[PDB]
């Protein structure tokens, strides 16, 4: 059974969501307020994060980038700002996938599925960076890499055709599966994140100091 935070500081739509996707078969936990959510989310070790939008945009904001600070858990952000706009700032901060306010129970169960499906294929690999689909877990240079569930399937997409250049059009359409509207910053943040995680600072030596 996989388990559920949900982050609302509004009682009535908490329950809501418990009894909607407990009947669905998935174990709930609740956080009022967005102080509860970042510590179960941290000590809960939750499969999922449902993160309902409620603060002012510079807190708001710092909440979802608090939560995707080295994490390798989904989180899905309730907004009632039904904009590109809007789309486009959630996933840049690192929300796996938004959903529109108001919404039917049937829409969050799609969009909730879509994040907690089955892995995929066996363990990949270049070079002494590997890639296991499954625990979502990365290893470079023997060192465990904390990759966000987006930069694991960008850096995922990119190994599997070392020699393919992908358009940021492309990326944006395979990795947010049309969620993404396309024009935006969002594809080269997160290569940006990818590089800083990733990239070799210059210079190789028989000696090598990290």
């Amino acid at each position: 059974e996989q388990r559920i935070l949900v982050i609302e500081d509004d009682h009535d739509i908490a329950n809501v969501l418990r009894m909607d996707l407990t009947d669905a078969g998935y174990v709930v936990d609740h956080a009022d307020s967005a102080m509860n959510g970042l510590i179960k989310a941290r000590e809960d070790h939750p499969d999922l994060i449902l993160l309902d939008l409620g603060l002012p945009d510079f807190d708001g904001g710092d909440v979802v980038q608090r939560l995707r600070k080295n994490s390798a858990l989904p989180i899905i952000v309730l907004t009632a700002r039904d904009t590109v706009e809007e789309k486009v700032r959630l996933l840049g901060l690192g929300a796996d996938d938004y959903l529109i306010k108001p919404f039917h129970p049937d829409e969050l169960l799609a969009r909730v599925k879509v994040q907690l499906r089955q892995r995929t294929s066996e363990s990949l690999s270049m070079g002494d960076l590997t890639l296991d689909p499954q625990k979502r877990l990365v290893t470079y240079k023997g060192e465990e890499l904390r990759l966000s569930p987006k930069e694991f399937d960008i850096l995922a997409l990119l190994i599997r055709q070392p020699g393919r250049v992908y358009s940021r059009q492309e990326i944006g359409q395979e990795i947010w599966q049309g969620r993404l509207p396309e024009g935006s910053n969002v594809v080269d943040v997160h290569m940006a994140n990818l590089r800083a995680k990733l990239r070799d600072l210059d210079g190789y030596g028989l000696l090598r100091t990290v």
